[PDB]
C-alpha cells in the first residue's frame, strides 16, 4: 500500500518477484553473472502479495513478475532487463544516481559498519567515514570503534586475565601444585596480546568493506547539508561528497570533570586499554559500570586501586544489586573513597617514556564531612560519564535536532528532523548505549532502507551484563522502578541467594551470590525484572532475555526444569517472597 | 468437584480456610503454637472456591470456613479445633493414622529428599529410606544418592579442576608470569577437597531431615506388600514398618559387561569419585556422557586416557553434535580405540593399598576388522549404562508393573499398578533420567498428595548438558528426531560457528564451538530444539529452556537483543541456514 510507496522510493536497487515465476530466475541469474547486487520481494511468500502486485502499476503500469526498479524508477520487466545486459547498457543503468552514493554512513563503529555492510548487500553504493580524533595524550586507534577499540572488547579481555588470578588460586584447592609466591602478572605482555587481537579486527573490518564493496574513507565526515558530507582526510585535504540517505552513528567520548590537571596529567578508558606502561597505583574517579570494570580487573592483576565515589554506585541500575556488587569488590581489595569530589590534580612524576613507567600525581579533593583528600597515586582515569560531540560533525544549519544532553531526536524508526538524515548508537536519544543495540538499530534500519523491510528496533527490556569482579547481568526493571510504576502492593519479589559449586573446594563464599524476580501480581505475575549476581552473569541472563521478550511468567519460570550443576538453575526453583520477610541465605 | 474428593483422602493434615477470615487465623496461630504442620488451601484465592464450600458439605456437612482434615476425616470447625486444643487433645487427633508413617520414601537421593522433605511440610509423618549397597570393591557412601555422592556434583568438580589445568595455559597468553614446566596435579589432593564437600552435603541432608521432622533410617527397604515396608538395619535386625503412601526413588547401578574379569579388577563411576589412587592410564570403555565425561577430566589431570568405543558417541543424543563432542577430545590428549569391544580383564598388578598407587591390568578385544585389542591400562572404567535393580526392592506378589527393562510403568502422575505407591526419578520408565527432574517430579508429587495440588511435572523439552572438555548443552530435539517426525521439507536448520573472546588471546581454536536451532517451517518457525557447544554450555542453554517451554520462535530469537561479550548472544544474530549450503564458519 503506503509500505510500497515507501519502498520504491528508498531502495536503491529492489526485484520485485515470485519463487516459481521462471522470468523472475532469468533476471536473478542476469544480475548475478553481472555481479549486480540487489534487494528481493517475493510476493507469493508473503500474505498481500496479490494487492502489492495490483499496486505495482501505479509505478510501473504492470502488475506481473518480475519487475525491477532502480532509486525510485522502475527500469523494466523480464525482456527489458535482458535488453540492457544484451547491450551493455545495464551497467549504466543500476549505476545511475543523483547523489555519489545511496548511504554515507558517519561513523565506522559498532552501528555504523553493521549499517553499512547490511546496506551493500541489497546493492546501495555505500561509503563508511571513520575518524578517531586523539586524546590529549594523543592515543589513536583503528577501525571497529569505541567497543572494538575501547570498549567492550579491551574490557572483558583485561577481566579474564583478571579472572585467572582466582583460577589460579583457585587450581591449588582443586589439587594443582602451583607456587603463587613468585607468581606475577606483566601488564605490557598482557596489553601486546589484547592490542594484538583489536588489530586483526580493524584488519577484519577493513577487509569486510571490501569484499562488501563498501568504500571506506579514514577521514573525518561533516554534513554540511541535507545530502552533503564534507570530508576531511589524513593530509587535512578538503572536500565534498553527496548520498542520498545519511546515518549518524559517530557515537560518544569519555568526559573529565572541570578541574585543574584533570586532561594534563589524568587519563580515561580510551587510554587505558593500550596503555605502555603498568598504571601501578590507581585512582578511579567516577561510579558508572566503566569505573567499576577497570578498577575491578586492576586489583585482581595486583594494583593498588582507590575509586572515589561522590554519592552513589550505577546510577540508573539497581541499587540493591549495585551494592552487592561494589560489595564484593570492597572485600576482594578494591578501596572506595565515600563520598568525595576531586578538586584538582598536580604532577610529581612525569610518565617514563623509554622504561616504560607510570608517573606519579597527587589528587587533592574533599569528603562531604568536611575532610580534606590528599593522596598520592601513580595512574588517575576519570570515568564521570560519556558525551556526544555533534557539533564538531554537524553545522547548525542543516536542521538535525539534538535534546538538552546533544543528542539525536530521533522517531522510533531512527529518523532525524532530517528525512533522509539517520542516527543509530549512542547518539540516539533514550536509547540503551549498548554494542548489540547499535547493530540490530543499523542492520535494522538498512534493511527498511533498502530492502523493504518494516521490522524495527525493539529497544524495550535488552539485556546487561556489569563484568565486575562478580559479574550482574539484569533483563528489564530494577526494583525501585517496578515499584514506581505499579506500586509496592502489586510487586512481588522472588529471591535466593547461591552458591557456585566450583566455589565450594575453592573455599569462597557462601551467600554471596544473588539472584532475584522482580514480579506484577495483577499481570499473572509477570516477570518484570531479572537480576543476577554471579560467574558467566551474561551467558546466564541471556536466554531468559528471549523468555522476557515473549511475556514471561513465574509460572513459566517454574514448569522449567533446571539443569545441574549450574547457576542458573537457581532461576528455576525461587520460592522465597521478599514480603515474607524469610532470609534469602542457603 | 472430583479434586476435593481426591484432596480430603489424601492429605494428611490440611485446613480449608478464607485470609480474610478472623476464625481461619484463630485456627492458624493455635496449630502454629502447638506446632502442627499442615496444608492449607485459601478458598478466596481461588476461582472456584465458592464450588468447593458448597461442596465441603458432603464430607463436614457444614459449607462455612475454617475447616480441618485429618487423614480422610473431618475433624472440626473453628470451635472443635480450640476444643481439642483447650482440652489437650488436639496432638492425639492430629497423630491418629492407620499407618505407622503417611509416607514412606524408598531411596535417599536426588527425587526421594525432595519428595520426603516436600510432604514433612503439610503435617505427613515421613520415612526416608536409605541403603547403599557396597560395590564389588567394597566402595559405599553417604546419604544423598548418586548425584550428592557419584554424580553431577563430584563429576563436575573434577570437570572443573580439569577446566583449570587450561585455565593456567590461558593465564600466561594473558601476561601472568608461570612455570608450567614444574606445575603437576595431586589426584589424592584433589579427591579429599570434593569428597569433604560431599560429607557435608551427607551431614546436610541429615541435618535437614531432622529439621523437618523427618524419619531417616539408614536401612535396606522392601514393599512387601502395598504399604508394609520390609526394612534391615546395619546390625541386620529386620523389621516391618506401615505407611500410607509409598514413593519408590531407588534409582539405578552402573551395569558390568559379562566378560571375565570385569567385576573383579575393573572399576566403575561408583568407585572412581572416592577413588585413594590415581587412576594413571586409563581405559574408559563406553560411549555414553558419563563415559565421556570420565575421559575428559582424566586427561585433563595429566592422565593417558584411551576409549573404547562399539559402535557411536551418545546414542540418543544429536549425532552431529556428539561427533563434534569426540572430535574436540580426540584433538585434545584422548584416544579412542573405534569399532571395539573387550573380551576379557587379566591382572597384571594389585592395586597397593598402602602406598595408594594403582594397580595393572591387560585388557584383551577385538575390532570390527577382526584386529586383535591388546594393551596394558592401570586403570578399567566400565561406562555401559545403567540399570534398575528392583527385584532387590520389590517381592512380585505386591503387583508393582515394571517394563522390559526393569523400570516401572507409570502414569502422568507417577502412580504405579498400586495406587498407593509411586514411583519417581530414574526408575521411572521413559523419562530424563536427571536430578532436577526427579526433584520437580518428587516435590510435585508431595504437593498433590498432601497439599491439594494438581500441577504435573513436564517431562517435555527438559534441557540437558554433557559436561565434557568442551561442554555440549541441549533443549529438545535433536535434529535427526525433528527430521524423522515431520520431515525434511518441513524443517530448517539455522547454524553458525562462534570463538569465545576467552579464547582469541589465548590463541584457542577458530569455527570450534558449534551452535543451532532446529526450526519447523509449517509452525512459524517454531524452535524444535537448541543445541550449542562451548564453555559454559549449561549456563547458555538453561535460560532458553523456558522460552522453550513457552513456544519460542526464530522470531523471537530475532527480535530479543543480545548481550555483549557473550558466547550466547550468537543465538540472537542467526541467519545461515543448512539447506542454503553455505559455511557456518566466522
Ligand atoms: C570501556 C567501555 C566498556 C563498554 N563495555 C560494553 C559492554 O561490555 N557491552 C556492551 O554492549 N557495550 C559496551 N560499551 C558501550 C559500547 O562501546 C557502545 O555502546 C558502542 O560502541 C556504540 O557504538 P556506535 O557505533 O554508536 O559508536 P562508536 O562505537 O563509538 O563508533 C563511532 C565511531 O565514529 C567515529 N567518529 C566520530 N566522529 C566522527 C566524524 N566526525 N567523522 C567520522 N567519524 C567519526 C569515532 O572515531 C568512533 O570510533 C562499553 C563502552 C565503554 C566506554
Ligand atoms: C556419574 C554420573 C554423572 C551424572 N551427572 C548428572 C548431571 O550432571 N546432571 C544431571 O541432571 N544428572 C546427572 N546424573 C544423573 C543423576 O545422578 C540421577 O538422575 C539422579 O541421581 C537420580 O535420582 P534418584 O533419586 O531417582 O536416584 P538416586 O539419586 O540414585 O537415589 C536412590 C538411592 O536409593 C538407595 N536405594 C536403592 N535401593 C534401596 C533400597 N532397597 N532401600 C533403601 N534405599 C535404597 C540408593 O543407595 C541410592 O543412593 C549423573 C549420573 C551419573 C551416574
Amino acid at each position: 500500500s503506503q509500505w510500497l510507496r515507501k519502498t520504491v522510493d528508498s531502495a536503491a536497487v529492489i526485484l520485485f518477484s515470485k519463487t516459481t515465476c521462471p522470468y523472475c530466475k532469468k533476471v536473478k541469474d542476469v544480475l548475478a553473472e553481472a555481479k549486480i547486487k540487489h534487494a528481493t520481494i517475493e510476493l507469493d511468500q508473503l500474505s498481500n502479495g496479490s494487492a502489492i502486485q495490483k499496486c505495482l502499476a501505479s509505478f510501473s503500469k504492470i502488475e506481473t513478475v518480475p519487475q525491477m526498479f532502480v532509486r525510485g524508477k522502475f527500469i523494466g520487466d523480464s525482456q527489458t532487463v535482458l535488453k540492457y545486459y544484451s547491450n551493455d547498457e545495464l551497467a549504466g543503468i543500476v549505476n545511475e544516481s543523483k547523489y555519489d552514493y545511496d548511504l554515507i554512513v558517519i561513523g565506522g563503529g559498532s552501528g555504523g559498519l553493521a549499517a553499512g555492510k547490511e546496506a551493500a548487500k541489497y546493492g546501495a553504493k555505500t561509503a563508511v567515514l571513520d575518524y578517531v580524533e586523539p586524546t590529549p595524550i594523543g592515543t589513536t586507534w583503528g577501525l571497529g570503534g569505541t567497543c572494538v577499540n575501547v570498549g567492550c572488547i579491551p574490557k572483558k579481555l583485561m577481566h579474564q586475565a583478571g579472572l585467572l588470578s582466582h583460577a589460579l588460586e583457585d587450581a591449588e584447592h582443586f589439587g594443582w601444585s602451583l607456587d603463587r609466591s613468585k607468581i606475577s602478572h606483566n601488564w605490557s605482555t598482557m596489553v601486546e596480546g589484547v592490542q594484538s587481537h583489536i588489530g586483526s579486527l580493524n584488519w577484519g573490518y577493513k577487509v569486510a568493506l571490501r569484499d562488501n564493496q563498501v568504500t571506506y574513507l579514514n577521514a573525518k565526515g561533516r554534513l554540511i547539508s541535507p545530502h552533503e558530507v564534507q570530508i576531511t582526510d589524513k593530509n587535512q585535504k578538503v572536500s565534498t561528497i553527496t548520498g542520498n540517505k545519511i546515518i549518524l552513528a559517530t557515537g560518544e567520548r569519555p568526559k573529565y570533570p572541570e578541574i585543574p590537571g584533570a586532561v594534563e596529567y589524568g587519563i580515561t578508558s580510551d587510554d587505558l586499554f593500550s596503555l605502555p606502561y603498568f598504571p601501578g597505583k590507581t585512582l578511579v574517579i567516577g561510579a558508572s559500570y566503566v569505573a567499576l570494570e577497570c578498577a575491578g580487573f586492576l586489583a585482581s592483576l595486583g594494583g593498588d586501586v582507590t575509586v572515589m565515589v561522590r554519592s552513589i554506585l550505577l546510577r540508573g541500575f539497581d541499587q540493591q544489586m549495585a551494592e552487592k556488587v561494589g560489595d564484593y569488590m570492597e572485600n576482594h581489595g578494591v578501596k572506595f573513597a565515600k563520598l568525595c569530589v576531586p578538586d584538582e590534580i598536580k604532577q610529581l612524576k612525569v610518565v617514563d617514556t623509554e622504561n616504560n613507567k607510570p608517573g606519579l600525581l597527587l589528587v587533592k579533593g574533599h569528603y562531604t564531612d568536611g575532610k580534606k583528600f590528599e593522596e598520592e597515586f601513580e595512574t588517575v582515569i576519570f570515568a564521570v560519564g560519556r558525551e556526544p560531540q555533534l557539533s564538531k560533525v554537524l553545522c547548525e544549519t542543516v536542521g538535525v535536532k539534538l535534546d538538552k544532553n546533544g543528542r539525536v531526536v530521533c522517531t522510533d524508526d531512527e529518523q532525524t528532523t532530517v528525512s533522509n538524515v539517520y542516527a543509530i548508537g549512542d547518539i540516539n536519544a533514550g536509547k540503551p548505549q549498548l554494542t548489540p543495540v547499535a547493530i540490530q538499530a543499523g542492520r535494522y534500519l538498512a534493511r527498511r532502507l533498502f530492502a523493504g523491510a518494516t521490522e524495527l528496533t525493539d529497544y524495550s527490556n535488552v539485556a546487561t551484563t556489569v563484568f565486575t569482579p562478580l559479574e550482574y547481568g539484569a533483563c528489564g526493571l530494577s526494583e525501585e522502578d517496578a515499584i514506581e510504576k505499579y506500586g509496592d502492593k502489586d510487586i512481588e519479589v522472588y529471591h535466593s541467594n547461591f552458591k557456585p559449586l566450583e566455589w565450594t573446594v575453592a573455599h569462597r563464599e557462601d551467600n554471596v551470590c544473588y539472584m532475584k524476580l522482580v514480579c506484577r501480581k495483577s499481570d499473572n505475575m509477570r516477570v518484570l525484572g531479572l537480576h543476577v549476581l554471579g560467574p558467566n552473569a551474561g551467558e546466564i541472563t541471556q536466554g531468559y532475555a528471549v523468555a522476557i521478550k515473549m511475556g514471561a511468567t513465574k509460572a513459566d519460570f517454574d514448569r522449567t526444569i533446571g539443569i545441574h550443576p549450574t547457576c542458573s538453575e537457581t532461576f528455576t526453583t525461587l520460592h522465597v517472597t521478599k514480603k515474607s520477610g524469610v532470609s534469602p541465605i542457603v
